[PDB]
């Protein structure tokens, strides 16, 4: 269970994207390690908005769409559905550095495989090289309740509770990224 001021949301500070569902890296297994990201969620050949790292750490460019960022804790986050990286191997980085953009062409957006509905952020949480639950895990403020499907948006069982205003942020509405919380 990541410190709960070490990360912040993967978009820039003083923004607000729409998440969807928990889900698997995959899609399809156990744990419910990812959540998808997008500003708008719009149709390919759309606009793209700026991927931040969730915090700081190490770069890994796995590919021209695929990012890690390390922290020496070993706690991890990957992004996928990536382009436009403007960020290197070895490269250290804070929360709010810009990684570069999400992907608004297919095929930049599956260099490594895998499907997608349009444009969005594949956003996932590891620990030691491993995915792990996002359950419990804290963004900023918010606390994430993992649903019970991969990518259950039912917003009683999925959630993203702020810990600060005792509010509770459903998929598919604004999330606003305050920063990192104390
Ligand atoms: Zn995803």
């Amino acid at each position: 269970a990541p410190p709960s001021n070490l990360m912040q949301l993967p978009w820039r500070q003083g923004y607000s994207w729409q998440p969807n569902g928990a889900h698997s890296n995959t899609g399809s297994g156990y744990p419910y390690s990812s959540f998808d990201a997008s500003y708008d969620w719009p149709r390919w050949g759309s606009a793209t908005y700026s991927v931040v790292a969730a915090h700081a750490g190490t770069v890994r460019v796995l590919s021209r769409c695929q990012v890690r960022v390390t922290h020496p804790s070993g706690w991890a986050t990957n992004y996928y559905h990536m382009d436009q990286i403007q960020v290197s191997n070895g490269q250290q980085v804070s929360a709010d550095t810009k990684l570069g953009v999400y992907a608004g062409n297919i095929n930049t957006a599956l260099c490594e495989g895998g499907s997608s509905t349009g444009p969005h952020l594949h956003f996932s949480l590891l620990y030691n090289g491993a995915f792990v639950s996002l359950q419990g895990a804290s963004f900023g403020p918010y606390r994430i309740n993992v649903g019970t499907s991969n990518y259950d948006n039912d917003c009683r069982r999925y959630y993203f509770y702020n810990q600060s205003a005792g509010t509770t942020h459903c998929a598919f509405r604004p999330l606003y990224n305050p920063g990192l919380a104390l």
